[PDB]
């Protein structure tokens, strides 16, 4: 029947080698381990992950393995075949994993495309074929940690993992956080696995997730003095001690302009939604 060692970690005995491979025996079958992965000696045991390659050969790898039967791993979509599903590269040598069309959206416009990213685990069927199973919301919730509430107006990459009529669920891989994009904050329907450049536009307290947009920042024309102050804030950590109550001397020493000119410039930045002020100074927002 089926080879229950496929897509699993095994300890096998190295029984032979050639210039390219160690040949590893386990339960009457021989698995080929690429020599370039590391040195071994014939007659010793070796631990690795057993699978089959695209040439139908039994393989073992000692490299780090991400997607297994028990653990999810990221894969890059390498090929779309409409009558089959999508192929994804999770880093198994000489093996890409098929995610079946039966677990992809019905609508082809929502399928992953080449270059998209999917978070999958492995399954072996009764014919010893490996397939990829998509993570669902609960898996992303287990992976991620609660978002922080100090990220407004930052941009981050965001990977689509779940599609709904109400909006798009995304994972932020640089941050290990979850977010959401309402339809009004994007253009075309995102596809499954699409990698987006998302801007933080709010914080959702109930589940500590980020509200995100794909829309451009508001166009806001700034006069020269306001632009000078904005560039200064961007270069000085988003903060300065100066505000509309500062002394003429301190304003002149830093910016070379009158207090009236400075107040007009801060007013322009306020109206443009770029700053806020309090007793401690002016903050970029
Ligand atoms: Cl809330």
């Amino acid at each position: 029947g089926m080879n229950t060692n496929l897509a699993s970690f095994i300890v096998g005995l190295i029984i032979d080698e050639n210039d390219r491979f160690y040949f590893v025996q386990k339960d009457g079958q021989t698995y080929a381990l690429a020599k370039e992965e590391g040195q071994h000696t014939v007659g010793d045991t070796v631990k690795g992950f057993a699978y089959t390659d695209m040439k139908q050969k039994l393989r073992l790898t000692t490299l780090e393995v991400t997607a297994t039967q028990d653990q999810f791993g990221w894969g890059r979509v390498t090929e779309v075949r409409k009558d089959l599903g999508v192929f994804v590269d999770t880093g198994l040598p000489d093996k890409e994993i098929v995610v079946s069309l039966d677990i992809l959206p019905e609508l082809k416009e929502l399928w992953p495309k080449k270059g998209d990213q999917l978070y999958i685990r492995l399954e072996v069927d009764k014919k010893d074929r490996i397939w990829g199973l998509l993570a669902y919301q609960e898996d992303f919730q287990r992976l991620a940690r609660p978002a922080y509430n100090n990220m407004q107006n930052q941009n981050w990459p965001a990977i689509v993992y779940r599609l709904k009529l109400s909006g798009t669920f995304v994972y932020l891989p640089e941050n290990n956080m979850l977010g959401f994009i309402h339809p009004s904050e994007r253009y075309a329907e995102p596809r499954l696995g699409q990698v987006l450049d998302a801007r933080v536009i709010g914080f959702r307290e109930v589940d500590r997730t980020l509200n995100l947009s794909l829309k451009p920042r508001s166009f806001e024309m700034l006069e020269n003095d306001a632009q000078m102050i904005l560039t200064y804030l961007e270069s000085n950590g988003g903060f300065m001690t100066l505000n509309d109550k500062s002394s003429p001397d301190d304003i002149k020493a830093t910016f070379g302009i009158s207090k009236g000119q400075f107040k007009k410039a801060l007013g322009g930045l306020m109206k443009a939604g770029k700053i806020k002020q309090d007793q401690f100074g002016t903050e970029l927002i």
